């Protein structure tokens, strides 16, 4: 009634968390980290599992931080009661291919991450860290009624 | 109470499902052919009508499979109380213009269909069958309350 | 119980209302004039904050009007009980940039605005308006139990 089941597949994985009383939704961080180049897709693994009760749909969905800073769009995965294991965020890099270069990739804050070895980039790339808030979890109550065809709407 | 008001508007149109009694949402099936090719946008029609009840609102929203394989992007629409009538898929293909052509086109597991009349796409370019899981819908309970203007919040 | 505590925090901000005793959503209009070019993102300002109670969720996501006829692309944000202020729309004009120029921007339509003054803008830019509806507000109950850590699930 007042828990929620929560597995965890890996070492890399993190156990996801409510940082406030009033923060409706749940951190969800990465266990692996990807290096994203414009325009590809990739589902994250999160090495986390959830045992979600019935009449309740989940909703992975993306931070309002990282989404309005960075290209990255993680596209909202509805967690059902049935489907238990590893849960993946559905990712796309939705920067443009440009055919540019450049020797920065950029963090999750969009900011340019200096490394010492040299590399050359393609231009809007991003990199994703271990135990990095990416996404949340929202928990909704879900109405499920028997559905029967009718001819007319009535009421 | 228990009951959902469902309404075909055409021979095309396929029932609403809920597979098990643990996933939350009814699948939703297309009643036309589309072929989307880059960037385009269009409001696929599924000749399915419903009648949800006041203090609730519908999720038209895409399907974990689909939109993790291709770039066919799915706008969740919020379907009302109000609203009766033909329920339209949001959609785009995401996919980036390349100016490159390919003699295949893409099913909604992102497979190259082999058909016998041979014809030039451009490349990244989808096809949507009739009757075929696209997207699905989910019902939550919505909270209205009558708003008032205030200087400052108080509890 | 009945209420929701909404301010406005400028002359430029309006008031979010339910047209229906039907439709679901609040309409939110925008605070200022933005012109978005193609693949460029931005926090539109509402100049509207709200002090949504525990237990619930706010959604502030795109119409289907708009989303559908135009590239604006709003990813839905998720306001919480605890962060108060300025809600911004999450935008992205998901147009692609092919170098090419016109002498008109387009509405929230997708029609082209005739304006007296000839300028050069790039080919898929958006002009949006003062007091114009371009999202829409949902609060849906949300639920919070406290997590805890299984090595495997159990009913
Ligand atoms: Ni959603
Ligand atoms: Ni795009
Ligand atoms: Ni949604
Ligand atoms: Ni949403």
């Amino acid at each position: 009634t007042n828990t929620l089941q929560v597995k965890l597949l890996s070492k890399n994985a993190r156990m996801p968390e409510r940082n406030h009383k009033t923060d409706a939704g749940y951190d969800i961080f990465s266990a692996e980290t990807v290096v994203l180049e414009p325009q590809e897709k990739a589902v994250i693994k999160t090495d986390v599992a959830v045992s979600i009760p019935e009449g309740y749909v989940g909703l992975l969905t993306s931070r309002s931080g990282v989404s309005s800073k960075t290209h990255l769009v993680i596209e909202t995965g509805k967690i059902d009661a049935g489907i238990h294991g590893n849960l993946g965020i559905n990712i796309k890099n939705d920067h443009e291919d440009d055919k540019m270069q450049t020797i920065f990739l950029r963090n999750i804050d969009n900011e340019k991450i200096f490394e010492k070895e040299r590399h050359l980039y393609k231009l809007g790339s991003y990199r994703i860290e271990k135990g990095e808030r990416i996404a949340q979890l929202v928990i909704v109550p879900i109405w499920t009624p028997e559905l029967k065809q009718v001819e007319e709407f009535e009421s």
